[PDB]
């Protein structure tokens, strides 16, 4: 009953991956922690953001806009911890540079470095989609930076095979 993460792929002894919808997975799991690809002003418009704000019945949305209230926004590959509503015990709001929007890729690094204060988490591949990083190169900033215990799930069958091969190379 606790982190019942389901047909994963064991990548290395800490990072796992699913092709998924990190929503669905949400749900069943119940995992202690779920990652938002998070903005800095912390607005759930669409994609990974929107899809989690959307299962919380937009309960994430307000919450989110009373801590960018008090807190001001957060840096680009930082992050804050609030509440995980009916899909975590909490969620982690990581923001992943926008290269589409000309922030660093380096940044990347930063940005999955939040993960290490939560021994296990589910979690969107960071700047992928359209953030515009290669996704390649997040699945390997991933592997090389995360320590705690990582469940990614991709939302795409096409690109979890090729990131698959990729790390199999
Ligand atoms: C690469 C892509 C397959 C992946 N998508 C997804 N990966 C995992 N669970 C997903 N659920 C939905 C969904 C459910 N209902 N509606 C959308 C999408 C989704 C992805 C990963 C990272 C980021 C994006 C997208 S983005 O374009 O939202 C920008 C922020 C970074």
């Amino acid at each position: 009953e606790v982190n019942s993460f389901s047909g994963y792929l064991k990548l290395t002894d800490n990072v796992y991956i699913k092709n998924a919808d990190i929503v669905e997975e949400a749900k069943k799991v119940k995992p202690t922690v779920v990652v938002n690809a998070a903005n800095v002003y912390l607005k759930h418009g669409g994609g990974v953001a929107g899809a989690l704000n959307k299962a919380t019945n937009n309960a994430m949305q307000v919450e989110s806009d009373d801590y960018i209230a008090t807190n001001g926004p957060l840096k680009v590959g930082g992050s804050c911890v609030l509440s995980g509503h009916n899909l975590a015990k909490h969620c982690l709001h990581v923001v992943g540079p926008n290269v589409n929007k000309g922030e660093d890729i380096q940044l990347l690094k930063s940005a999955y470095e939040n993960f290490n204060q939560h021994e296990v988490l589910l979690a969107p591949l960071l700047s992928a989609g359209i953030f515009g990083a290669d996704p390649i190169h997040s699945l390997r900033v991933c592997v090389d930076t995360v320590r705690t215990n990582v469940y990614l799930a991709v939302f795409d069958k096409n690109l979890y095979d090729k990131l698959v091969s990729s790390f199999l190379e």
